[PDB]
């Protein structure tokens, strides 16, 4: 009589509105798994609470990955988002990622009308207290209203708010966000089940008035003409640029002052709170400012730069010491978050929890920050979640091969001290992993999912075949060239390497070029990196073999010849799933992975 | 240093961005003051937390009555509403009253975008914890965050937010919504300043979802076509109607059944006058077999069904059970559970007709804090308390609404007169003004003191005149003009005027008698309107000529009721308790005897 009715049992329970918590019970809802996302407040699905911004220097190709695989955040910021622009613009198209402005407001409902309506999805406002589990396997969820229902698997994306406590000054406040509840209960069913838990704390600045700032001496900081899109679906579909054109907003900015860091002095790794960062680098003079529009009706503008946890009287004091905003009245105050974290080890690359199967991780909970980081956990928990309730196997991302791969492989093979930042990790495959064929590296799982249509496949299966057309094409057409005062012959796939692009070779020579944007762009990008992918891909020959070398799920490393007893605890806990992940944890030797590569017969 | 600075004092102080708050700070900002509206969590302005409609019985001629002053409500629904109607629509335009469905989402965001780029209005999302008082004087307000403002008026309107608790069965749950964090701090100054607390609990229904109702069954619930507006501003200009053929939504009907009844007797406990929750008037109405349920949408993007009628605060596996036993619902899935809320309120007799407190100047209170429940009725004191703030910020003196000439007056004048035992509502107050009070005359009894206070601009006054002038012009016309009319087998002669109360309508009088009609859209039917009822209205206020009497005769603030001979101890003890600003106030004081009145007027020398 506590348990909820059949109609109220589900494949997969998500407990979180919040950026993991939407990709990981769409993924499931769309893979066919009836799914429930549990919610504090119905009414926030999709909040963006701190920056107002999609994108950035690594978050950019993470977007663009989980736009391929199927997700939504891509098509979620083309739609709604004020401003585009590419980062890292002077050093090549391979190290560019995009970044783009959000209207908070219009990101929020196009997040909650996509959840409300998506077929097999029901969200559930009320606050999840524990996991019911049997014989190390989910099956069902408690909420503090009594009830219980039935699930197969469960995805936890409490983000910021489990045990959550508000900072500001020596005020302690409870709640996951300012003026927001927080969970608690929750938190015993981890420490019933012996889960380590650890707390983490970040800040954001505080909401400004827009009325009340000069901006007249501020420099302008505006997008890209034209400018380019996240989404590989949205108009133009199977393009990754906007019309020229497209109607957008300017940011501005200012800097810290001397008198601003004697503000913070007298009232006193990655610790981005303008207070650390004065205290970690005493001798800059002053600290970049960005301010950023907060949406089209709003008169909120977020001070990107200058996030504290400083009392709210001291707040007014170092504010109004920036130029531009000598007078300026805050809406919001700033504020620090400190919430509950299972340490990422505890899970597999899988997301899935070695203590508990059925059980996922992702966001914030999982010790990253960041909305494109939580997003990306998100779409994997989810899709495993899905398969789990399916009785089939739980797949993972290979770092060698996506961002989202290697952000959850750093995670759960090297754990977390802070919360883990997408612009922290070192991909060994920066040339291949680029923001222009995120497309290209996971259409395929993504069909294979069933996340994208037969239609969206097709498209991408016809383009890539163009792509290999023009490149075989241009490789095998030669032409001479007067270097100096000899001549040579060499072919447009060469010319490419030599600082020419696809329209020199049309303008000079008269060559043609494929007439589609994508393939057009996509081929000229293969050709000029060629070299380069060509050459990273046998640097890293070796990773590449341990990679492709499977651990069995049931190898009792006790057993194993040549290995340390130190080793073996290691190899115990972390359970890796292939050699090369294995030779990633911290403290094994190659002479380990060698006594285990002996060992699998290799 | 624990002080904001001077770029952060106020005139008025706004505790809450609620249906109360918002026209509050929005008047007082309108009318000049530096404002601040302070609420819990700056994205849930404009909130609509329970039914999503707006309107209905009494509540839609005091959104009429609000948006003739210069409110906003009006023109929210109107920009977001998906459904309206008239209510009462076989017995004549006098009783007639809007209702429309609201687009929630739509209507938050109205209000939002209005607040946020209302010149000298400043939004600051932070918990009011104190208010500062200097000699009996509003002088400033404090947080938790330890920081302090400087005001010279404040609007307290925290809803069911102070110290508010979430039930559902068993369950307490803090919040002052479900899901939303509660205010506490501000209690204690009540307490420390002896004002006198009570709590009131009221319910609202569980949330569905819509694609696992079956409707193939149930009554569909349309709007009017026209359906009629509720601002007078919005376009069509100077109308109350909206053009043919505006796309509106539906609603649908459906009844509990015996089972439905049975499921709640089953699982209610014992404890210790409108209680709604369906719970309770079946304990109440024992009798009854059915009640009425109204399935509404809450917006058009989203798939959330509000079900008028089944309020209720039990256990979430009941709920399960009952909203299941009803037709259309028999697998129907819940998306938000069903609660009631309890919370702080402040007897309304602490405060004058003008929502100012008795015990502290500057200080004025509105909406659900004040006893009320309701979008309307907060809406309708929040106006009212907003113009009272500012003109106190600015050395003037405070006015309020005669209830004979307003239903917002008729509602504030019933808070502080008669006091409240339970959650007042707009439809159980007695106008004994109902034919001059309407629906449709809202704006000509408004709009001057509308006009007066700076609330409404010269040129829309100006509509309001030049229509005004039309409307009589027309009339003396059709009183001028006789006509002759075959009644039986006799000829009588008859003013077009008098036929308005002899079953014709313009369009008939034009249609047989081919005289001339007024071209402009509220001319036309506020002619009408006022010949047919003129007989009424006369009689009306001939009936009432002794009530205007004592409602003119003004009493000194600062008499000396001690001083009054002939006038007995229980009836000094309620006037000096009431302090009632009128003789006819003061005649409506539950006690007082018309002996009592008497000694009264003769001490004013009448
Ligand atoms: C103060 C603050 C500072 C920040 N600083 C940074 C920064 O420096 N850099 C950066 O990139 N990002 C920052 N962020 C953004 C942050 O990473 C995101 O806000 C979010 O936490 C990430 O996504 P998520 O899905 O994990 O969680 P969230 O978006 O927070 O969502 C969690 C969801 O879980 C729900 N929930 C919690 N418990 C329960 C329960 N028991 N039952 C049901 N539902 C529940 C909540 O209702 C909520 O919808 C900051 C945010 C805040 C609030
Ligand atoms: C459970 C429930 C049942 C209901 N039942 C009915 C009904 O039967 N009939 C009916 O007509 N209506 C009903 N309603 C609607 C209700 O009348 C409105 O939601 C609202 O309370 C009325 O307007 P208001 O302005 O007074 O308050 P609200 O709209 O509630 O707003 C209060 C505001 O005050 C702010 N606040 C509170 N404390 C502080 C503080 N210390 N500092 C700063 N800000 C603060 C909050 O953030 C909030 O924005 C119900 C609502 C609920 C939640």
């Amino acid at each position: 009589s506590h348990m909820a009715w059949v109609v109220d049992e589900f494949d997969v329970v998500v407990i979180g509105g919040g950026h993991a918590g939407i990709e990981a019970a769409l993924a499931a809802a769309r893979m066919g798994a009836k799914t429930a996302m549990f919610v504090l407040n119905a009414d926030t699905i999709g909040q963006m609470s701190c920056n107002p911004a999609i994108g950035g220097i690594a978050k950019g190709i993470v977007v663009r990955e989980i736009d391929a695989l199927g997700g939504e955040m891509g098509k979620a910021i083309d739609q709604t988002g004020i401003q585009f622009k590419m980062l890292n613009t002077r050093k090549g198209k391979a190290v560019q990622s995009p970044r783009a402005q959000a209207d908070k407001k219009r990101y929020r409902e196009y997040m909650k009308k996509v959840c409300e309506n998506q077929e097999n999805l029901y969200i559930k406002q009320e606050e999840v207290v524990d996991i019911i589990v049997k014989n190390n396997q989910v099956v069902g969820v408690r909420t503090n209203l009594g009830v219980e229902y039935k699930t197969k698997a469960v995805v936890v994306t409490t983000g910021t708010f489990l045990n959550g406590v508000i900072y500001i000054g020596d005020k302690m406040i409870p709640g996951g966000r300012l003026g927001e509840p927080r969970s608690e209960g929750l938190s015993d069913f981890y420490r019933r089940f012996d889960f380590p838990l650890i707390r983490f704390k970040t800040g954001t600045p505080a909401r400004l008035d827009k009325r009340t700032i000069d901006f007249s001496a501020l420099e302008v900081a505006p997008g890209d003409d034209p400018p380019p899109k996240f989404s590989f679906w949205t108009e133009p579909v199977g393009s990754y640029w906007f019309p020229k054109g497209k109607e957008q907003v300017n940011c501005w900015i200012t800097y810290t002052t001397p008198k601003t860091h004697e503000i913070i002095r007298k009232n006193l790794r990655y610790c981005p709170s303008i207070e650390d960062k004065i205290v970690k680098f005493p001798d800059k003079e002053r600290h970049q400012i960005f301010l950023e529009p907060e949406g089209l009706d709003t008169i909120e503008i977020y001070p990107n730069g200058l996030s504290t946890s400083l009392p709210e009287e001291v707040q007014w004091e170092m504010y109004r010491s920036i130029p531009g905003l000598e007078n300026v009245v805050l809406i919001r105050p700033a504020y620090a978050i400190e919430y509950d974290v299972v340490p990422p080890t505890e899970l597999y690359p899988t997301l899935e929890t070695k203590k508990i199967r059925g059980l996922f991780h992702a966001g914030n909970f999982n010790g990253t920050t960041g909305y494109e980081e939580a997003a990306g956990q998100g779409i994997v928990a989810g899709i495993n979640a899905a398969l789990r309730a399916f009785g089939k196997e739980p797949i993972y991302l290979r770092r060698d091969e996506s961002y989202i791969g290697v952000m959850i492989d750093d995670l759960t093979t090297k754990g977390v001290t802070e919360p883990y930042r997408l612009f922290t990790s070192r991909s060994e495959y920066r040339l291949y992993i680029r923001q222009d064929n995120a497309i290209l590296r996971l259409a395929k799982l993504g069909r294979e999912l069933g996340l994208l249509s037969e239609e969206q496949y097709k498209l991408v299966k016809e383009l890539e075949r163009e792509i290999e057309k023009w490149k075989e094409f241009y490789k095998s057409e030669r032409v001479s060239v007067a270097v100096g005062g000899d001549t040579r012959s060499y072919s447009v796939a060469t010319l490419m390497t030599m600082n020419y692009t696809l329209d020199d070779v049309k303008e000079k020579f008269g060559y043609e070029v494929p007439q589609h944007p994508y393939v057009k762009e996509e081929v000229e990008i293969q050709l000029k990196y060629e070299p380069y992918i060509e050459r990273e891909r046998k640097l890293n020959e070796k990773l590449k073999k341990l990679e492709d070398t499977k651990i069995p799920p049931d190898i009792d490393y006790d057993k194993i010849p040549g290995l340390t007893k130190e080793a073996r605890e290691k190899l115990k806990k972390f359970k890796p799933i292939t050699v090369g992940q294995a030779s990633r944890i911290d403290g094994i030797t190659p002479a380990a992975i060698t006594a285990l590569l002996v060992y699998l017969g290799k």
